[PDB]
């Protein structure tokens, strides 16, 4: 996978950052969520790698990256600590402004990544998300059945930790898997053997349950404190239509108020749409990346 | 535990109910909640038997009573068929009515089986549990967050039952313990080995789990029918003040719209007070059972 791109573990502050950067272009840093790592992109990198410079890189507790143990605020879990990283990862690689696409988590750090630094992102896709601070403000029976995980996975360590380290593969497949009989098909076998390598290291069970610790904590208080702000940069809500968020929230609806210049865009995939369609997702991210730039 | 009391598994129709039987004097069912089982009442129901005729029982999909598979719709792991189950055994242990007293799950089977059959129950006590409805109307951050097992629970078989049974002990541990520094603290080791006996049985973990997931769909389906209803009986609501709960809702204005007949009493622990309090447990219930019985 990933054939040409340089593989790279960079300092970063005190943390450092696995990535794989490939291609030629303006800067686009693709970031991936949960329960997976930058080899979600490993077939949509190579295909923007002709007019992108195509950074894909593993958050702060995932893939290859730094898993600092959580601290009891949660706070060196934000989204601002987890952007923070990946923004100064760009400006080391030489790119002081870039082109951001992030899934789920990645989503979220893009979002405060544009706020706290609106100069260094030059256009915003979020992929399969509603803000943090709506998932959770207009929670009722539905959703939190539906998400689950947000909940369980803020339980004070070490028990989800100890949970999920009982049987890895199960808990977390059936995080990926969802419970649709499609579920497993169309993954590609190749990126599932590395989510599933890379989940079963406890550093990185650690570091995604403070990640979501501080989603709720933390971020949620940074989120509440920015509601009179929006996104300037042009900006993408793509969504998989036949999922659980297209179903229970309408996207212009939570989006509208976060995002000054916002386009749509859909596959009719679930949650994980960008593993089934990665030609398709490439195709709908280069249209868009080519509008942001006119 | 329970010296004197007899032990009885009893056919009720297409399940058996696990129970044990003492004392004389009007009978007292007394049922159990999660993740526990009749022994959570084996120094209780020895000191009210000098007054009652006391039964303690596990509901089904518990201790060891029956544990069906979980029908598709759930519909047989629902407060009303565990409530059928238990008045049953009543009946067949020769009471047509009885005192009923119920913690967790059993507070939330003994409400159901005082509105289905109001003749049968001569007074209801429902231990540290705000309304099933309630808490699923109600839900917020904090409620999802504070009863994240109301969701994980949830989730479709078999994904629960695998990761609970990869280490029932740690999962179930940090619902009997909860977080707190004393969490284990203060549990009567022949009671708790009880408890553990059931954590490790793959067929408790399914009944409970089954449990939930009727709780969030066909119980609460049914409960929202029957708001406007109030119980009859004397009731009480008896709930530990230092816990989450107290600190979440407040027991009159959840309780009143539900019961007519509505006393108060606490005791300064958590969720599972009757294993740190039996006697004073004991005591507030002989205080409330003759008030009422006055
Ligand atoms: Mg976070
Ligand atoms: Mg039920």
């Amino acid at each position: 996978m990933f054939e040409g791109f340089e593989r790279r573990l960079v300092d970063v502050g005190d943390v450092t950052i696995n990535c794989v950067v490939g291609g030629s272009g303006p800067a686009l840093l693709l970031l991936h969520g949960f329960p997976q790592n930058l080899h979600m992109w490993a077939r949509v990198a190579p295909l923007l790698a002709n007019e992108y410079t195509v950074v894909c890189a593993d958050l702060r507790g995932y893939g290859g990256s730094s898993k600092p143990v959580g601290a009891p605020d949660h706070a060196n879990y934000s989204f601002r600590a987890m952007a923070s990283d990946q923004r100064e990862l760009m400006r080391t690689l030489g790119f002081e402004r870039f082109h951001l696409v992030g899934h789920d988590r990645g989503g979220r750090t893009g979002h405060r990544m544009a706020l706290d630094h609106p100069d260094s992102v030059l256009s915003l896709a979020v992929l399969d998300i509603i803000p943090t601070y709506v998932m959770f403000e207009e929670v009722d029976r539905f959703v939190a059945r539906a998400y689950w995980h947000w909940y369980f996975l803020q339980q004070p360590a070490p028990y989800p930790e100890k949970v999920i380290g009982a049987d890895p593969d199960t808990f977390y497949e059936g995080c990926l898997f969802g419970w649709g009989a499609t579920g497993a098909d169309g993954f590609d076998p190749e990126q599932l053997e590395e989510y599933r390598k890379q989940w079963r290291d406890p550093a990185a069970i650690h570091g995604s349950c403070c990640d979501y610790r501080a989603g709720g904590t933390i971020d949620f208080e940074l989120d509440h404190g920015d509601l009179g702000r929006q996104v300037q940069c042009p900006a993408l809500v793509f969504s998989g239509s036949a999922g659980l968020m297209h179903s229970l929230f309408e996207m212009q609806v939570v989006w509208a108020p976060r995002l000054a210049n916002m386009r749509f865009a859909s596959l009719p995939g679930g949650h994980f749409f960008v593993d089934r369609f990665p030609d398709d997702t490439a195709r709908i991210l280069r249209e868009f990346l080519s509008d942001a730039r006119s």
